[PDB]
């Protein structure tokens, strides 16, 4: 079995991308967060405290003739960004642009933290990441993707996200015609949960290409690029009155600018972002000053690939015994 399904972004800056799941029977249509960084599927639900509801779509498993509540299990999430999210669990019939799980985990939110409040785009998170990170208690729980792994034609899944426009999350297949040239594989360590690699290097601009070992995750979950400091300063010295501000909390440029592309590496391969991508827009409405799209990762504990540098490149989730991430250019 394949699924494809369409990933859309939440607002003209592509802070997240929101991608329609199918929960139980008969179906209920709600809009997730597709998340290589994390390994719950959790959903607002008609158990969400109602104060904490604000224009999202709600699961109600009421409703559903396959849902099934797992008596005595309970989760609690915390992510980098600060937010949160816990309740209790149910199992129900997922599908994912015509690929069917049959009972999955699905967390149902009882609280929910401000930011995903104030989110009334996104409906809940569906997590891809190990599922050795699955926060479910007793008794751990597996991701989408794991379970779905037996049934597909190929244990992969891919990631084609798109700048300021829709991309896809295929599984289960490798679109041959969504990429441009080969694809270049790269190890994987699953040691920390993560779809943690080891990058070979980077060049700003039309600059030469510093060999050097970035280790950090393909998170799609996370907005921006986050590197070492000293790479990330390398960036921004080639920018005209780019400055590292603690008030804005990071480094901004006048909106003005001709942003420089930035190249990482994968083993031989090069993967380019262009500069327009770097771009996350004014501050604060109306402001001439804008805020990087590449980040200091220090302060964070790890090297963040998120969506500015994913979504450069197709990306195959390589879920085989010996997992791997593979990168093409589009």
């Amino acid at each position: 079995s394949t699924g494809s399904a369409t990933t859309t972004p939440i607002d003209s800056l592509d802070d997240a991308y929101i991608t329609p799941v199918q929960i139980g029977t008969p179906a209920q249509t709600l809009n997730l967060d597709f998340d290589t960084g994390s390994s719950d599927l959790w959903v607002f639900s008609s158990e969400t405290t109602a104060s904490e509801v604000d224009g999202q779509t709600i699961y109600t498993p009421s409703k559903s003739t396959t849902a099934k509540l797992l008596s005595g299990a309970t989760w609690s999430i915390s992510y980098g960004d600060g937010s949160s999210s816990s309740g209790d669990v149910y199992t129900d019939t997922v599908s994912v642009g015509g690929l069917t799980v049959t009972g999955q985990a699905v967390e149902s939110a009882k609280k929910v933290s401000s930011s995903f409040t104030e989110d009334s785009t996104i409906d809940g998170l569906l997590g891809l990441a190990f599922s050795t990170l699955n926060t479910v208690s007793p008794t751990q729980q597996k991701t989408f993707f794991d379970n779905a792994k037996a049934s597909l034609d190929s244990p992969v899944f891919t990631a084609d996200l798109g700048y300021h426009a829709p991309g896809t999350y295929n599984f289960g297949f490798i679109d041959t015609t969504a990429y441009t040239g080969s694809i270049t594989y790269t190890a994987v360590s699953t040691k920390q949960g993560f779809w943690e690699w080891t990058s070979t290097g980077y060049a700003v601009g039309s600059g030469t290409f510093k060999s050097t070992s970035i280790d950090g995750i393909a998170d799609t979950g996370t907005t921006l690029l986050y590197l070492p400091a000293t790479v990330v300063s390398a960036y921004w010295a080639q920018v005209s009155g780019a400055k590292s501000s603690s008030s804005v909390g990071g480094y901004v440029f006048p909106c003005s600018a001709t942003l420089p592309s930035f190249t990482f590496g994968v083993g031989s391969a090069r993967i380019v972002i262009p500069g327009d991508y770097i771009d996350f827009g004014p501050i604060s409405t109306g402001s001439s000053s804008c805020f990087g799209g590449i980040q200091s990762s220090a302060g964070i504990g790890i090297n963040i690939f998120g969506d500015v540098a994913l979504k450069a490149a197709f990306v195959v989730f390589n879920g085989a015994t010996t997992p791997t991430l593979g990168f093409a250019s589009k």
